[PDB]
């Protein structure tokens, strides 16, 4: 009930009872809040409400003390102090942002934008509150129950009346009743069981709302830059193969914490990995938000480190198969391989926390707690997608308010830079290096001549609010019959509906620009499906093709991407 204020870290016994996160607020500070916005409950050992029998004043603006008790203006004894008084709310020990943080919906990018401009500690505010009202949002969502089970893999289901119907992507993980976490794609659905369960009828589905826990540490810790390489231990018979980035290890040893940006290919895992190989006792915590990340990580591992000084943290609530040739939950080997939700409390030599556009402040916090770290090393690219924000409707989330990383990698620059794809066409390499890299990324490969834009809007149909552009898919058989060595492309698009269309007509595997992430491939087929603003991010599209290794064929919605696609252009 006594705490720090969230805003000047001042003493009080004061917190808003109307803030959803009852934030500890001083007497100034509790003041500038109540007085400007519609949040009036103060509480401190007992709530600041009237104490007269039957009376329903809780608002402290018309409340007073009255001996050691508090009263409204109708029940005040003449000898009283009113609560709101001198700028300040009584209590022991005796902001426009913070105000529209406590109040906002998180329905609008405005709000994201204040999230991370703000000072630290209400970016752990901001951070927790946002967080809490995405779960809280998740019961507003209808129970699916199973009416009929038709296969091994599809079903019919029935839809809670007088609550909406939650998107059914694997963006939306329901949870069976506990018969394990279910996702749901397209009357006959597609169900995917993590446990292999005979799905009865009756049994229902709800995702899953887990209590969103108070923060402590800040998104970053204070930066220090030292004079020499601080607690590491360099070689001096480092590989060839990690030569290139023996000053950027340097580096990572002489400050505290460490941001590099890699575009695609750039060689991001190959750093992550030579870190360990450069300073070769150190312990090193990997860690990422997805299980992929992590397990990409492992790969590149698997290859350079020994095997034994290995372990995959996987939590016993296991959600997707992971990592298999480590030896599983061993918190003590040298190199610890684990998602940020699952993190041990632990320390280590280096933190490398890997695809840092998909983190939350949320994330970057939890990571500042579980993990005591000598050097804490920041690798992704902000000109890659960010986690999906299910509240926000409003507005466009710009790079630089993704996470404190991406804001600091936006504004002063990351501390390095890796410049040179090894993964793509040169054709693909131009295109993205113009659109979001200043012009400063540069191509290892020739131009592939495998690199094809079609410019072909066809006709959108909608799956609910999910695209679908059925004559886009028939120009890409058509570009099929004539290119055979496309058999084996990869099909993507910014929608799963188009997804499951094109799966069925083109028989191609299917990715979602975002599930594509991370992932390299030969070939690449992307239909923009339609004109919007969520198929036209430049984030989005610059992970899109950026994904092939030798062809790309785009058919194209907008103009401006196209015309910027520096591509060999067909007919028809
Ligand atoms: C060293 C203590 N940490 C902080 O500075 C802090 C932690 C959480 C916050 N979020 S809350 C409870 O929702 O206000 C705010 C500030
Ligand atoms: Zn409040
Ligand atoms: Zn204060
Ligand atoms: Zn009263």
């Amino acid at each position: 009930a006594v705490g720090a204020c969230v805003l000047c870290n001042s003493q009080t016994s004061l917190r808003c009872g109307a803030c959803i996160r009852r934030p500890f607020l001083c007497c100034k500070c509790c003041y500038d809040h109540v007085i400007s916005t519609s949040h009036k409950l103060v509480l401190s050992v007992n709530p600041y409400v009237c104490n007269a029998p039957g009376c329903d004043v809780t608002d402290v603006t018309q409340l007073y003390l009255g001996g050691m008790s508090y009263y409204c203006k109708s029940h005040k004894p003449p000898i009283s102090f009113p609560l709101c008084a001198n700028g300040q709310v009584f209590g022991l020990y005796k902001v426009t942002d913070f105000n529209a943080i406590a109040t906002c919906d998180w329905t609008n990018a405005g709000d994201y934008i204040l999230a991370n401009t703000c000072t630290e500690r209400l970016k752990l505010f901001a951070a927790e509150t946002l967080k809490a009202t995405e779960e809280t949002f998740k019961l507003s969502y209808g129970i699916a129950t199973v009416r009929e089970v038709l296969s091994d893999r599809e079903l019919h289901l029935s839809w809670e009346v007088g609550k909406p119907r939650p998107p059914l992507n694997r963006n939306y993980v329901f949870t069976g009743y506990q018969i394990g976490e279910y996702t749901f794609e397209k009357d006959a659905v597609v169900y995917r069981g993590t446990t292999t369960y005979k799905l009865n009828v009756g049994d229902y589905f709800v995702l899953t709302s887990h209590t969103v826990m108070p923060l402590s540490a800040p998104t970053l810790v204070p930066q220090e830059h030292y004079v020499r390489i601080t607690g590491l231990y360099p070689t001096l018979n480092i590989s060839d193969e990690f030569s290139s980035n023996v000053a950027n290890y340097q580096k990572v040893g002489m400050q505290k914490y460490s941001t590099l940006q890699g575009p695609p290919g750039t060689g991001k895992s190959h750093f992550a990995i030579g870190l360990a190989l450069y300073y070769p006792s150190a312990r090193i915590v990997y860690t990422a938000c997805s299980h992929a990340a992590v397990d990409a990580l492992c790969e590149k591992a698997l290859k350079y480190l020994p095997i034994d000084k290995c372990s995959r943290i996987i939590p016993a609530r296991a959600r997707v198969e992971c990592f298999d040739k480590f030896k599983v939950n061993s918190t003590l080997e040298q190199y610890v391989f684990c998602t940020v939700n699952a993190l041990p409390e632990t320390t280590a030599d280096i933190v490398v926390f890997d695809e840092i556009s998909m983190a939350t402040n949320y994330d970057l916090s939890v990571v500042n707690a579980r993990l005591r770290a000598k050097h804490y090393v920041y690798i992704g690219d902000p000109a890659q997608l960010p986690a999906p924000r299910t509240l926000l409707t409003k507005g466009t989330l710009e790079p630089e308010y993704f996470n404190s990383v991406c804001r600091l990698m936006k504004t002063i620059g990351p501390d390095m830079f890796l410049g040179t794809c090894r993964r793509c066409p040169a054709e693909i390499v131009d295109t993205v290096s113009a659109l979001v890299y200043d012009n400063k990324l540069k191509a290892h490969k020739d131009k592939s001549a495998q690199c094809f834009k079609m410019f072909y809007k066809g006709v959108i149909t909608h799956d609910v609010s999910s695209a679908i552009n059925r004559p886009q898919i028939g120009v890409v058989r058509e570009f099929l019959t004539r290119n055979p060595a496309w058999r084996k492309a990869v099909f993507i698009s910014p929608y799963n509906s188009q997804n499951a269309v094109a799966s069925k007509i083109l028989g191609l595997p299917t990715q979602t620009v975002d599930s594509s992430q991370g992932s390299e491939y030969d070939y690449v087929i992307f239909t923009q499906t339609t004109e919007t603003a969520h198929s036209c991010n430049v984030n989005r599209f610059n992970v899109a093709i950026t994904r092939a290794k030798v062809g790309i064929l785009c058919i194209m919605s907008d103009r401006d991407l196209y015309d910027k696609l520096q591509f060999t252009s067909l007919e028809i």
